């Protein structure tokens, strides 16, 4: 109790007297309210989020702009404000020197002032210094202090001219002063400024203006339309998207993921949600501060509703008080929107991350990984991992911040219905079970739901007690709830099993990233790891086995051999010639053993994998040109007769997506590309095992043979053969796995030994009037049953009761009824018709055009000067309409078309891993499978944000309709009955809602 | 009186009323206007408007913008906005046919709205079809419409809810519609519609805006705004001035004017001043056009601020009158703004014009014409004609429009002024006769010469009548008349001086370009018609003279000689052979007598030319260097010593501007220039005069003698020397006007006649303090005058005259002294120090700074409110004032550079139009001049653009500080007087005349 002594000596001052500023037909603030809390609000607001600034601004430093004109004049009139708001306590302090005791109010808040205006110059300073142009706090800073100086401003001029009033000629030039500058530097402070001196555009043409945009525009999604009117005339395609922005990309994305998962898998198991929370969790708290506000705004509106009909009903009440409801309304119905948008779009962004991330992970996790430890299927369990299970994560962005929200709504709605019907909630609250159980038929008894509710609902009101009555106020705040309480009751089924499904799919990306067979981390030392060396095979206690579960394969295998001396490989039938070369890949598990090798070596499969590409991106695997590598590649490998049939040469696109080959044509380009790899010693299984006997013997005496090209270089080769065994100086025999004998063969032959024994054994060396009469009138019948409502709700209270009571719900009933009864009729009639010879999206193209009709004559019949607003925003609404849809299905089929490459690129990397591991180059997949799916999110985010830019044009028409049905309806309401004004006013909600639903299902279609 | 009867067959609605619509506080027209005028004005507008549009744009055609968006719903307005006139038609038809009389003004005024809207959809057609960008008839058309739709909509919501009004709910929505669709039509008609499909865009890349530019931008010059912006950080130069726009260009500008004047000359002598006006006369007439309208603004002006005056002074006046004078006051000030300022602009442009195409006309008409014909010297009457005559007709452009205005203005001030006063101002007819005949005390004089004629005028009224009281309107109105009609008393003289001025340069340009002397039509026959011949020269009974009145001085002149023959020409000195050289280059009129000629002439002149340039540009003279010729008559002529002493061989700087040569270096290069031209007939006069006797032997011998590479051709010589007498083929011996004797050298020796006497004969082998203290002293002793004038307009009334006045003249007379004592002191004092140590630049300066500083205290003491508007206005006006400054001192000095290279050019050509006419090469030299005109008006343009933006931006400002000056003086009219709001509304359009001085005086500097 220190106001009263505080602001005067006496005290005649009470904070918010109603006698003031609430009941007269002049209201103003009491002089102290001015001085305290007009002047403290911005000065709080602007404090309350200076430590949150300073934290997150000296983390984003992005550029160095200089010394803009702008920035000078900013904080020279901060300085001012600054100047004249200090100069106001000098005058106080001189006054109180030498004159009359004057009030601690004037020596406190002016000083609180100046503070303020020193923190915003040095905060304008500071947000200059970082690299970012327009603010998204100065401006409602600004905004705010000049709604309090407007506010102060009008009482001032109000208070100077009543007569001849002796005022202080000090605190008023001041004061005005101090407005001039705020409003000018609220004006002045809605431009970007210059471009940040080194800005992340160094090559790109392309980029997205989301990077650099004014507040507004980013608020109200401006940037989009650049793309939108130029993708109305011009088809859309291709690389008339914008490049991202350097923060959605895959190669900024993944390696924060990999790291922390991998710091997780160190710490220990639980699952990646628990690292999944702490990566793009940040991200998310702005996601749920913008849920509970437009959450309060969703609510806030029909109390403003409740006020405004109550105010209606009152003949004396002071006119202006309704425009003090009528402009409020609007303002909260306009937030409301610039928060849900703000909202959804962060949460789509997030959603989209997620993808990235994932699809950076799986990938990095699988070519480099699970060598052998892969049980499940290659098609269908991980590439399906990828598309669906990282395609669930998008949805569940978008519906886990319901989990809390959509509970919350119901239960609230349902509090704000029993403070409205008070006993009245015990027959309200079974008539909601009775419609939560609650197919033409069905869909229109699902449109007539809403009549539904309000019929069972005003008849078990009106019919439990006879001291109740309907007044315009409970029946339409309860309508206007209940449409409200509809969207949850609906949104809570399937959230539930999206959530499952989402656990489901994250147990299964678990399973796979929790697979941690890093089994190629070192077994054996780089194959040519020095380069001078004598000896090319060596080996000594060698045991090599398929995987962990298996007896031991390979025992007592020790033998070696200098560079220089042939040397192959015979192996009996099943005996373990392809397995032994498959550990000898250095690709299985180790026991023990001690084996060296040396040269560089390629990789060749006895199952040739073919890359679907041309036969030269084939044979290239990563080089630019070197053409007498080409000239001299062909003629070895006897392409010639093979280039020359083909189709186009060294040109088609060979394998996969083209022309079919042969085995040997597979064969013969896999020996190409190894040839080309360019190593000293290599690996083949086989590859002449389909190659005819001439052929054969050719391509055996071309390159393999003591004459070939590659005698230079020592042999490793397998085959079954047996007249290329005598050509081989030493016969690597395997008996079960271990070596048989070691020798030239002239000795094994004189020994007559195995070898020997192996020879002798094997000795092979009138409805559409229908239709359209009936409905007329079902929408007749709606519209007049709407103002029967509303004439229902003026009846006289007399008696306790309304002037009649039983007839009026008997004719409600019976129209309803004739309502149902024509419902059902045409339901039949368009099935029928449907039937016998795309109808649904006739059908409700058609009602919502009626709806919104109806709606708008409703609006003109309540005041015909609303007929000011209809054209003018209908025409926009078109202008909106038309433009996205011919600018969203191009931007749908573009990120339909472009989401296949990627799955068909890891497809590939997955059937060919071993090949690519081989050649010692796994980076230039990763790119490749970056860019793709890179390529697929520049497609798809402005799909997204065409999405937001509609959905806050729309809702800013339905907010403009909502404002100038109040309007005219305040302006008249003398000859406007309350039953009217709160039927219009009611109607406008539902039209914003029937135009979004129009514009999203009807026209989409 | 037929009107009457049309309102009502009763005559119960009139056309107009002072009790309904002026007298009462809630005006409003009758219906009978509502539904005739306020229906018929625009209408009647665009029907006015329509036939000079179509007759316009019918000759400028300049696209096919064919079906965009703009169009189609501009078009689909226009119908529904048809429609719904008809509509109102049908509605009275079938409301007259049943039962009912409805008066006729329902059929008519509905009637021609149609025909209205047909008509304006008609003409988007048309503008869409001729290429148009935005249209100058349809903004305003639209604007129009939409203010008297404003009016009507207003009075029809006033009478719709006044009490129980049975209003027909029918007109009302239909014209609410029809108001909706204006303002949706005028809202569109704003925006600027896509380019036309072809026009000139094929090699420009930097168009000047003004071609595609909306209505509103062309209005207040918006684009020069994007040049000005950028010369405020970089400077501008060169290739950042945007290109002229294919009609100020000088290729084509020239062609009308030369074609017109060739057509007169033809005709007849009359000047070119008659031709003059019918070629640039039709774009002239829009400054006739606009000069009117701002001459009848400037004084609608005053009416309305003396009605302001009277309103204020009244009590019992309603409290929204007041409002509707400043409104109209504020529109009328910003239509005088753009009237004036587009007038200006039209004005300077048409002088541009008048420039380059006499620019033109004059260096077309000067290097083809007056062969021989030219008496006065080449420097001082050409070079200066153009220079002074062409930079003397762009201030004509201003001047002219002066002579007619001056008239109107001063005419009408006298009326205003004698219907004002009287007898007094026939006093004040006396006093500016004081004035009419009219160095520091002379410019403080002429600063306080207002104050002055304000003294003596009212010191004179005061004292002649003493029965007429000094009242608050008759005296701002003779302050504000008085300051109107200072500008044209002051500026009617200079300009008869520049009218005299004009009409000399005008007639000396008349006299040059009637030096019409075409002497080389034709007189020997044709020399290069044909290709075939042997004789080269056939001449018989030729007579050529110098002049017309000279006697003959060649005769009997009949030889011939064949191709590929040796002729030399020997006479004594003065016996003709100069004259015989001209009479040879066929340039000399003939009498009688049959000359004729075969093959390409070389020309060999003793008199040397040479252009500042690069030495090889004047070595090609516009050709190339690709045949090896040149190296081979360097070395031929010996000028390899020439060229290695040279300071950058073929590239040093050869003329002038450059390096000096000696004559016979000159000469040499001028016999390269004949070798380089590829003669057939070769003719030499002793070109090599002053060289030396063994060079010039031995380039006799290279090229000259029978041993030259051009032996192959026909030579004919004329010189003094004697050595190369002998080893010529034949000598002609020319003497007396006649050729002595025929013959060759053995025959002319055998004979002993006139060759052996010519060889016997002729043969041979505390200031500052004080300066600040007194300009304060004079500036408060300025204010108290003010203040005591606002006192003495405000004294009351007793007994025929006012209160006690000869004490407030006399301290009035005591002050004036007192001011003339203070500015002759601090004269004396700013002499002292400028004798002891511009000076007006910076006094001016603080004369204009203190008396705008002044002003605004003044308008802050009588309205506090009204600093809030101080700020927001000074910082615009700072802002607008540097950027004016600092991109317009840059591109004047363009100018100043851009200047000189045409009259170097022109200077150029004329000394050596005798080479330039020779050699047949008469073009490229009419392109270059062309070229540099153009570059030098393309840097012009802009500061003529600038000057008229900085203009527009600063009479905005005054126009609203005007306004609300006469706002916030109307709201507080109660406690303040007449005087000192008067005084308030008249010193704010003096803040504005002084606003522009500061401005383009003191901050030109
Ligand atoms: C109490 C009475 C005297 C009325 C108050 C009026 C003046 C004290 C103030 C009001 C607004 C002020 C202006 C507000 C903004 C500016 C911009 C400012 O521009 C700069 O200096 C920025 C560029 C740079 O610093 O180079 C120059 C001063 C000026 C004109 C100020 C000059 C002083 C003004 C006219």
């Amino acid at each position: 109790m220190a106001l009263r002594g505080f602001c005067s000596a006496d005290g005649s001052d009470p904070l918010w007297d109603w006698n003031v500023t609430w009941n007269t037909s002049n209201p103003d603030f009491t002089k102290c309210f001015q001085n305290t809390v007009l002047v403290w609000v911005p000065c709080f607001y602007l404090w309350a989020c200076f430590p949150f600034y300073f934290l997150y601004l000296s983390r984003h430093d992005r550029g160095y702009i200089q010394m803009t004109p702008l920035n000078k004049t900013k904080t020279a009139l901060g300085f001012l404000l600054w100047i004249v708001c200090w100069a106001d306590l000098f005058y106080s302090f001189w006054e109180r020197s030498r004159g009359i005791f004057l009030a601690p109010v004037f020596l406190v808040s002016p000083t609180l002032l100046g503070i303020t205006m020193l923190l915003a110059t040095f905060l304008i300073q500071l947000e200059r210094r970082k690299g970012v142009q327009s603010s998204g706090i100065m401006l409602t800073f600004w905004l705010v202090a000049l709604v309090c100086a407007l506010a102060i401003l009008r009482s001032k001029i109000m208070t100077a001219l009543k007569e001849d009033a002796q005022v202080d000629l000090f605190r008023d030039i001041t004061f005005y002063v101090y407005f001039s500058l705020l409003l000018i530097q609220l004006v002045l402070s809605c431009f970007s400024d210059r471009s940040p001196l080194f800005s992340e555009t160094i090559h790109d043409p392309n980029p997205c203006p989301e990077s650099s945009a004014s507040f507004l525009s980013r608020i109200t999604f401006w940037w989009i339309t650049g793309l939108i009117v130029r993708g109305y005339r011009q088809p859309l395609e291709g690389s008339d998207l914008w490049s991202l922005n350097k923060e959605d990309t895959s190669e900024q994305v993944v390696p924060v993921l990999v790291k922390n998962w991998k710091k997780e898998c160190a710490k220990t198991n639980p699952s990646l949600f628990k690292v999944l929370y702490k990566t793009f969790g940040p991200y998310f708290l702005m996601s749920f501060f913008f849920k509970a506000i437009h959450d309060l705004m969703m609510f806030s509106g029909p109390q403003i509703l409740k006020l405004l009909i109550k105010f209606v009903n009152d003949t004396k009440a002071p006119d202006w008080q309704g425009y003090f409801y009528t402009v409020l309304l609007f303002v909260t119905a306009c937030l409301q929107t610039l928060v849900l948008h703000q909202y959804f779009h962060i949460c789509f962004v997030s959603g989209m991350r997620i993808k990235t991330a994932v699809i950076g992970a799986v990938y990095r996790k699988a070519l480099v990984i699970t060598n052998s430890a892969r049980k499940s299927s290659t098609v269908g369990e991980i590439v399906n991992l990828m598309s669906v299970d990282a395609q669930r994560f998008m949805d569940l962005a978008t519906y886990i911040n319901m989990i809390w929200s959509a509970p919350l709504q119901v239960i609230l709605a349902l509090y704000l219905l029993w403070l409205n019907l008070g006993p009245s909630v015990l027959a309200g609250v079974a008539v909601m079970v009775l419609m939560v159980p609650v197919s033409a038929v069905g869909t229109f008894t699902w449109v007539c739901t809403p009549f539904l509710v309000a019929l069972c609902t005003f008849a078990v009101y009106v019919t439990i007690d006879e001291n109740n009555i309907l007044d315009a106020q409970t029946a339409f705040v309860s309508l206007a709830l209940f449409n409200i309480l509809r969207f949850p009751l609906n949104i809570l089924p399937m959230v539930i099993s999206s959530i499952v499904q989402a656990s489901v799919s994250l147990k299964r990306l678990r399973i796979f990233l929790s697979h941690e067979e890093l089994e190629p981390d070192s077994i054996e030392r780089r194959p040519v790891k020095d380069g001078g060396g004598t000896n090319s095979i060596t080996v000594r206690n060698a045991t090599f086995t398929w995987a962990r579960s298996d007896p031991p394969t390979l025992n007592g295998i020790t033998f070696s051999i200098p560079e220089g001396a042939l040397v192959a490989v015979v192996g009996q039938v099943g005996c373990g010639k392809s397995s032994l070369l498959s550990a000898l890949l250095a690709e299985m598990d180790k026991v023990e053993g001690h084996v060296a090798i040396k040269g560089s070596v390629a990789y060749v499969p006895q199952q040739a994998w073919i890359q679907n590409d041309s036969l030269r991106e084939n044979i290239l695997f990563g080089c630019q040109l070197e053409e007498p590598y080409y000239r001299s590649v062909i003629q070895a490998c006897a392409l010639l007769p093979d280039l020359e049939i083909l189709p186009s040469g060294d040109r088609t696109e060979i394998g996969e997506k083209g022309v079919n080959l042969s085995g040997g044509q597979k064969q013969r380009v896999s020996l190409a590309r190894a040839v080309y790899s360019n190593a000293d010693i290599y690996l083949f299984d086989d590859p002449l095992s389909a190659v005819d006997a001439h052929v054969g013997k050719h391509i055996f005496e071309n390159v393999i043979g003591p004459k070939g090209m590659l005698k230079n270089k020592t042999r490793i080769l397998v085959t079954h053969s047996m007249s290329y065994l005598p050509q081989v100086d030493v016969i690597i025999v395997m008996s079960g796995g271990k070596i048989s004998e070691m020798g030239s063969y002239q000795e094994l032959l004189a020994r007559d030994g195995a070898f020997a024994e192996f020879l002798r054994t094997y000795a092979s060396t009138f409805i559409s009037f229908l239709s359209i009469f009936l409905f007329m009138c079902n929408h007749v019948s709606a519209l007049a049953s709407n103002y029967w409502l509303s004439l229902w709700t003026d009846d006289p209270i007399v008696n306790g009761t309304q002037e009649h009571t039983k007839v009026r719900l008997s004719v409600y009933g019976a129209l309803g009824i004739s309502q149902g009864i024509a419902v059902f009729g045409y339901s039949m009639a368009v099935s029928i018709g449907g039937i016998l010879a795309i109808p649904e999206v006739i059908k409700m193209f058609m009602g919502s055009l009626f709806n919104v009709i109806g709606a708008c004559i409703v609006i003109l019949l309540a005041t015909p000067i609303a007929a000011i607003i209809i054209p003018p925003l209908g025409l926009i609404y078109f202008f909106v309409q038309r433009f996205y849809v011919a600018s969203s299905r191009q931007l749908k089929r573009l990120e339909s078309v472009s989401r296949s490459p990627v799955y068909s690129h890891f497809n590939e990397t997955l059937l060919g891993v071993s090949v690519i591991r081989a050649f010692e180059e796994q980076e230039r997949f990763i790119h490749q499978s970056d860019l793709k799916v890179d390529e697929n999110q520049k497609a798809y985010y402005p799909s997204i944000v065409a999405n937001r830019w509609l959905a806050v044009r729309l809702e800013c028409v339905g907010n403009c309709i909502v404002l100038f049905a109040a309007l005219f309806a305040v302006i008249s309401r003398h000859s406007l009955s309350a039953g009217l004004v709160g039927l219009s006013v009611s109607y406008s909600l539902q039209v914003t809602t029937y135009l979004n639903w129009l514009v999203r299902m009807s026209s989409e279609m």
